[PDB]
């Protein structure tokens, strides 16, 4: 049992539900929020834009600080840091963003990096700015994660799309 309220369930592993990943994380606390995060850590808008704001930017100071020590992610790639105010920890995850033309096989190696943690709250990855079909990320996700997943989707419209288009 855990304290994720009004989910709708999925799979046997995968709940959904129509929310701001940033309000889900502020009431729940969970011990890993996903943040949609690019290469560079560069948290400017969508997902990483709202995290980091709700943070106080504290998100992108730690976050300038990996890049400065360790340089950017792989596409596909994550890195776990701090989750301030909004969690236990902050699984930043680079899925392929459609619009820089990158290879959207990509999605599942991203979605792989779910599996090292047993309770996640997350977004549909390379879904909203960076321009893959949210459909085809649930679909992906559905069939690369066997942990615990908690989707938080922004828009209404485009959740009731994916609930419908499901079974
Ligand atoms: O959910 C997405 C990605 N975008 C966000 N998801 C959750 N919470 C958010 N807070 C700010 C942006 C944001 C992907 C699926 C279709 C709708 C948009
Ligand atoms: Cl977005």
């Amino acid at each position: 049992v855990n304290s994720f309220s009004g989910y709708l369930k999925l799979t046997d592993n995968v709940y959904i539900k129509n929310a701001d990943i940033v309000e889900e994380a502020k009431k729940v606390k969970p011990t890993v929020v996903v943040n949609a995060a690019n290469v560079y850590l560069k948290h400017g808008g969508g997902v990483a834009g709202a995290l980091n704001k709700a943070t106080n930017n504290a998100m992108q100071v730690e976050s300038d600080d990996y890049i400065a020590t360790n340089g950017p992610l792989k596409v596909g790639g994550s890195c776990v840091l701090s989750g301030h105010n909004l969690a236990k920890h902050c699984l930043h995850v680079v899925g392929p963003n459609v619009n820089k033309g990158e290879d959207i096989q990509l999605l599942k190696s991203a979605y792989e990096n779910f599996n090292q943690h047993e309770v996640l709250l997350a977004p549909l990855l390379s879904a909203g700015i960076f321009g893959a079909d949210p459909i085809h990320s649930l679909r992906v996700c559905v069939d690369t994660v066997r942990t615990n997943v908690y989707l938080a989707v922004f828009d209404k419209n485009l959740y009731d799309k994916l609930v419908s288009s499901f079974l």
